[PDB]
């Protein structure tokens, strides 16, 4: 069906984590599901996570307004996820 639920998010900061992936992209969209990466060893974030709204609106507001936001020493920045660029030659 037509929605595009893809939503990748990049740059996290170290407090940045499963918790506060899950509240950022939280009240911002129904995140029909979030995936932080987080390895199954130590548990090191590997400065990026994984979320997709239920629709494409939400989808694009959570980009028009969390795509670029300063940190007091680090810059974060969301993301359509798409899958690699596929190249050829």
């Amino acid at each position: 069906m037509d929605s595009k639920t893809n939503l990748i998010v990049n740059y996290l900061p170290q407090n940045m984590t499963q918790d506060e992936f899950k509240s950022l992209f939280g009240s911002i969209g129904d995140i029909e599901s979030c995936k932080l990466v987080r390895d199954k060893i130590t548990g090191q974030s590997l400065g990026y996570g994984f979320v997709n709204y239920s629709d494409p609106n939400d989808a694009d507001k959570a980009i028009n307004t969390l795509n670029g936001l300063k940190l007091q020493t680090k810059t974060i920045k969301v993301s359509y996820a798409r899958p690699s660029s596929a190249s050829i030659r």
